[PDB]
């Protein structure tokens, strides 16, 4: 291997610019078989790697894990080995009663609620998308005809208490983030995930081009392989656009 | 007036949306001129606004002045009045080498270096541009053809230590900032300005639209001084791109 | 012009190494005739210079505009061309129960809310008031015979939110200032304005000499909306004695 | 199927265990699970793999919470509410001292918060401290089977490159407040780089939950950047080793 | 002397490398008897410095006084005499409702509510006891059979706001410090005290030992004003420790 | 016995004094009530030690904070329930700027929050300023002896060493955040450096007590007992001349 962690070489790549970064192992099969000859390249700790062609042109789909940490450490290699533009298909729970079940999201920033951002830039830097790539993702879910909710989404580092969620072992959140999950609806937050702070910080400040997108499995204020689905033909459809 | 500061009342903007929001006082009249039906509404402070046509609907152009705290003040109380969508045209000083005099700039998002934007949203909060106007405004620039760049903006709270300038009374410049605009260059950051992460932040944090776009009159890496000249050249090309933008949002 | 922004040069000055500093450009005349010989020198954005003659030395009023960064631009060239010692007389809302509307406010130090400030000096440091402009003005206030108090001013980088004013567009005033009106009242703050805290702290990290006086003409304990008639008799009072500390400090 | 959302695992499948040994790495798992007795797989999803051991009679589970703070945070969280009190982590590390040397373990009394997770849970000014019961155990398992021990703080990072101050990146640069960070713990008397500890050690001891933390040095930062995989492989080993007779004091 | 402020010379130590480091000045003359021939040294400012013998080995005892800024002296200035090893013993108010008056408590860590602190390391940096003087002290409290806890302490820079006690001259507390108490107790830290941040950050952070210990003398969820004889039989019981933990420490 | 918890005081102990002279040292309070009519001494617990004298015919305390903040808060808040409302503190210092001499008053306006304690009573981005009438007091009280007076800001730290950068030290090192910071203070025009003023400044312009600091030069940065001790009388001299102003 060429890198620490991901396990590949820049042969393995095939000379592609462009990687599909979900969070979830298990989703990198499932991205991968809805374009021309996926095969899979590599698999250590949470670092799922497969291969695709897509146009005619190779495309890699890389898992992250959960967070910003593992993110930086995947991104990181993968610009190693030459990809230059990084897509984000993720889940996520709305904040917003307009926003329901199975509905997509495109990030165009993000409120910094992570710690591995600041490695890259510090707090006052904005965690902004690429903006050819946050249009190729508009267009794409217009192309599949998704209902898409474009602007902020809340990037945490917990899933439980810096979501304000209190049906937990302790019952209790910190002060810093009492009241924080209203506090974000009011100012527009469409949603709340766990990896587009750091991924969109350290592409923006290091010259890559970075775009986001999720499907919404859940909303707070209130099918779930058919979001996911919905998601992915946009992530892919995206990438096309991008190659 | 139906407002603290800008001596204006609802009835004066006859049902507009859209206001174009320049630093410069000045700036108001040469913006109103390039549209329909130009006119006068009011002056008070450095708080200038004309009201004009574009494409039958009335359109509002009003000066912030330099700096957040006034912008904050223009952009309340033209909210107060109906507005919706807020888009700014400025002027620029480039910190990347590939960035020319004359270049146009329009901003996705803006480092928060000044003080207004966390009266709004903590320091977190990405200072963001609404993304149907970066679009119009990009849109406009390439229809007019124009060298454009889309990125990062620093936006800071002052012109001088701020933007790490030595040429000063004191010749120094404070701990925080010292090495700042490098630390910037190396980030991918386009330039410097004073209002974008306050109209950016205050409107993407109030569910207000707001585009961003300058026009580049000095390079840092290159010459200190602007040329009287291409700085009345490079306002104007910005200018017609800011009213093509608003002609898309409207 | 030797200056960026102000329009001027040395020779303008005439030797003046004081300057009157309002926020407001119309301000600027009215300072300038309760002296002897005044005369326009430049008008540039909210910039608006006037040189006037007090005691037989030059004195330079200069208008800064609303908020920290425009003021800091000013004192920045201001004192490149000479000025050594800044008075800045403003309005006010106070937030006090027993400081009445049209009472004067001399201040001491600033609570700093604001963002230039900041690129000047550290958080840490105190937005102090020069000792020697801070007893002139004092001194001028009784002279004159009006109602003074002395202490404590909160300097904001907006008017809405970072004075906790709740009729807004949004009707809403962001976490850290949620309760924040009351925390300064009760720690003694006189006042609300918002160029104190850039105006006192660039100076005294900078070694040049800032006073602040302000007329009160509002009280957000009692109401909201200011009288016409009162503002400007209160700006008068307020105009006098700025001048007057002029005075001593020449 | 599953009482919690990650996981995977139900109360049922757990039989009553209250201490949890808790790796970074999903493949070492198995390992840990394989020095005790009856060692069953339950679980995969995600970074989450769950092994259930038997130990002195006493039900174990071995979980893998993945690289940093997040699903650090997941896993312990979601295994407190199945019913575990006790963590133990076992994980790999880059010392930055001159004095520790490549296979020595570490075992960790509070650690340097440069994570953003522990901050979801306490201010920074709540110190990232190990339970004491569980670093005393730690110390005393390390002494039981001989192996070369160094007891201190620990930096634990968000991030594997510009937290740790790595140039052979890249953008080959590093962010303002990590330039220097490195010579700066050094002085400090820090003893190594890792990734969870932070999170763990900040979230259980705000939440009247007992951790411990334990590390094998595969890489010393002054002396090279590239580990030895045959020590890695060792030092690992060997690692495992003194996290599951910690587990034996604690039970 | 050596030193700027304990009036102490290398000689006066004997050898000296562990100091048991009180904050009563009065204290000092209690634990030195406790071991073999005790001598007066120096006594200057809020330092007062005893030598004492323990099994035939010189320790040194001396007072820091309250508080992180004279602590830092009192530790910065031994360490330059030869002292290595720091046990401080203190007095301290429980905030949890099991921990009893008369109990003892052993600090694992602290939480650093102090301004000393960051003076040696950024507050990321854990204010983390020595692992050998927390293992002796744990020890050495099990060998006279004491009702011990061992944990978390919240170290306070003051014993009124920071504590957050509101029978106080303003009967107010800073919205920092507003509900800090119940967050506390709920994160299950023991108890207040004001040294131990200061003690324990700088010597962790620069390569010397330090263990803290406190008699109980007062709960914040029991009753506010401290006990008759109680008190003085908990400051005794605790010296006790402090003395023991010492014997394993050399 | 006490109706407060560390001084060892009443309010009956006070007979009205509503001012207090608050020194550092506990070794100085003898030595500034010296200086004025009846000296008697009250109570001496832990670091503080307190004495009762008259001036022009009005009672005045004399008070010891001891070194820094937290015990500082103690000395303040305690006395102010006692019924003080001025608070004059009176110590040593090193200054930082070239012009500045040893021997040299320093008068304080406002102070840089180098410190913790002062954050217990309001937000760093309030001003730790002292009251204008105890300035004006001092200064003119300087003037009357005819010292020689600098009056601006000061430098309150927590430390004495690593926050004033101090190399001379069992580490020899200065975390980051106080590196160069010496030098940044002095480009301020930053006077000097002590270890009380932040915190009793900010803990009485926040609390609607007066208060007001004057610190003697016994060492210079950029560049001794004998002169360490004309120095202190010096500065009690004035802080004294001070007090009688403000009764
Ligand atoms: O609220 C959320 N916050 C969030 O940060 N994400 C992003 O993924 C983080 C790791 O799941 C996703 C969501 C939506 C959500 C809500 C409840 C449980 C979730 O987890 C896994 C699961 C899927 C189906 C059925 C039960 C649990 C996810
Ligand atoms: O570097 C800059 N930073 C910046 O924040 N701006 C935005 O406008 C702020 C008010 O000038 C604009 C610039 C470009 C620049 C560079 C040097 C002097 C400048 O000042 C006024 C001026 C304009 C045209 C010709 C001479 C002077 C402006
Ligand atoms: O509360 C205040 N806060 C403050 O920062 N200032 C200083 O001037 C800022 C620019 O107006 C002034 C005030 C007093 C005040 C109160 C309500 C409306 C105000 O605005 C302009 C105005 C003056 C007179 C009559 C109608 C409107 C001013
Ligand atoms: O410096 C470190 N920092 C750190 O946070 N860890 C903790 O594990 C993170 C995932 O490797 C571990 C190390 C040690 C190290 C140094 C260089 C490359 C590393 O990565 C994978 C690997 C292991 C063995 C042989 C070659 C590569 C690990
Ligand atoms: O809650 C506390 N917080 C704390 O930081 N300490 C440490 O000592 C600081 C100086 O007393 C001690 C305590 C316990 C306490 C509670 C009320 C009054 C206290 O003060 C001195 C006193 C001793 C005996 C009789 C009355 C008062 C001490
Ligand atoms: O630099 C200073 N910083 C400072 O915060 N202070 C105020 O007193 C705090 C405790 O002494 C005082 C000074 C001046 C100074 C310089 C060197 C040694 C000092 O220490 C005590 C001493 C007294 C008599 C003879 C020699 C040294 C004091
Ligand atoms: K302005
Ligand atoms: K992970
Ligand atoms: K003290």
């Amino acid at each position: 291997s060429d890198v620490f962690h991901l396990g590949l070489t820049k042969n393995d790549l095939q000379g592609a610019t462009l990687a599909i970064v979900p969070g979830d192992p298990d989703r990198v099969e499932k991205i991968a078989a809805l374009m021309d000859k996926p095969v899979k390249l590599a698999s250590h700790r949470e670092f799922t790697t497969w291969r695709a062609e897509l146009d005619g042109k190779p495309v890699i789909v890389c898992s992250t894990g959960i967070g910003g940490p593992s993110t930086s450490i995947a991104v990181e290699e993968l610009a190693q080995l030459g990809i230059r533009t990084f897509l984000r298909i993720g889940t996520t729970g709305a904040i917003q009663p307009h926003i329901n079940v199975g509905d997509v999201l495109v990030t165009t920033a993000s409120v910094r609620l992570d710690g591995a951002s600041l490695h890259f830039a510090p707090l006052e830097f904005p965690a902004v998308a690429d903006f050819e790539c946050t249009t190729a993702l508009v267009e794409a879910a217009k192309s599949i005809g998704a209902t898409t909710h474009v602007g902020v989404t809340a990037s945490s580092d917990t899933f439980y208490p810096g979501q304000e969620r209190y049906d937990t072992y302790s019952g209790r959140v910190v002060r810093h983030f009492k009241g924080s999950m209203e506090e974000w609806q009011a100012m527009g937050v469409m949603n709340y995930e766990m990896e587009s702070a750091t991924l969109l910080t350290m592409c923006a400040s290091q010259g890559l081009r970075a775009g986001m997108v999720a499907g919404v499995i859940v909303n707070r204020t209130q099918t779930m392989k058919q979001t996911e689905s919905h998601a992915v033909k946009i992530v892919v459809e995206a990438a096309r656009r991008l190659l």
